[PDB]
């Protein structure tokens, strides 16, 4: 009951940054309506993560895949994006751009998506996009993207509160949105940065509904998030990080 199949198949080889690092078949976005002369076109390195607000942990973009990416953005109706690294960090490419320019448009395929804007805060980036179909500007929707971006290159910030504040922000901007889709997280194989990110937003809202005092069981929750995505929180760094993170959030708080 937990195969990768899919993401094996010799057709998705180069849809994945790491071949060893994949989606399992039950919990994959499986893509519909894609090119037909395509070999394989329902694919993409990408898991749906429902806790048990749902969210989407991804790769960041290939330079071959930045049409899937935007094909899932439009399917799932996913409004915001969580970007968790640079384009490249240390040297090595995390994800392709795959948003335009300020104030610019360009054509993914048949997604036509426009920079509206651009505004900084301290640790990220916003980004007001639009999606639509081309040739159908009847399903333009507006995409928000926040991109963290102070990130340190080497472990996990030394304190919670920048990605808490960001988090925070992320929930605020997803609940403003009528029965928006799922939260995209993404980072180099979405699954370390990525699973973090996740595995916080989520006792975080246990917390929002429940009250400082709730049971709050981390090993439980990964363990639940990697039973839709294996790898979800890789390093140890990253894995104290999200203890922190929910006490600071207590603290905070009160
Ligand atoms: C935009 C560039 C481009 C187009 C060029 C063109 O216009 O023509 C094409 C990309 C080609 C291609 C997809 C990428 C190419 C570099 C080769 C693919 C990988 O590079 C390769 C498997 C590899 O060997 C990488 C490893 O050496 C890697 C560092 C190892 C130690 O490390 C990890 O596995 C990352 C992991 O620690 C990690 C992280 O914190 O980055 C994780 C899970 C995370 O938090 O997300």
């Amino acid at each position: 009951l937990y195969s990768r199949k899919e993401g094996q198949r010799q057709e998705n080889k180069n849809k994945n940054r790491y071949k060893n690092i994949l989606p399992f078949d039950h919990t994959r976005v499986v893509l519909h309506d894609g090119d037909p002369n395509e070999p394989v076109s329902d694919y993409i390195n990408a898991n749906i993560i429902m806790p048990e607000k749902s969210y989407i942990a991804t790769q960041g973009c290939l330079q071959n895949t930045v049409n899937d990416f935007w094909r899932m953005v439009f399917q799932e109706n996913s409004r915001v994006i969580v970007m968790t690294t640079k384009e490249v960090e240390r040297g090595k490419s995390k994800c392709v751009k795959y948003w335009p320019d300020e104030y610019a448009l360009k054509e993914y395929g048949v997604m036509r998506v426009r920079n509206v804007k651009e505004s900084a805060a301290h640790d990220y980036t916003l980004r007001e996009l639009k999606l639509s179909k081309v040739g159908q500007g009847n399903t333009e929707r507006t995409v928000w993207q926040y991109h963290f971006r102070t990130w340190p290159d080497h472990g996990v910030p030394s304190d919670p509160g920048g990605v808490l504040d960001f988090l925070e922000e992320v929930h605020h901007k997803q609940e403003s949105i009528m029965d928006a889709g799922p939260v995209v997280v993404h980072c180099s194989a979405g699954i370390g940065r990525t699973g973090t990110f996740i595995v916080i937003d989520i006792l975080i809202d246990i917390i929002r509904e429940k009250g400082v005092d709730c049971d709050i069981d981390v090993p439980k929750t990964i363990q639940m998030v990697r039973s839709q995505r294996s790898g979800m929180v890789q390093t140890e760094a990253q894995y104290r990080f999200i203890y922190m993170a929910v006490q600071h959030y207590i603290e905070t708080l009160q």
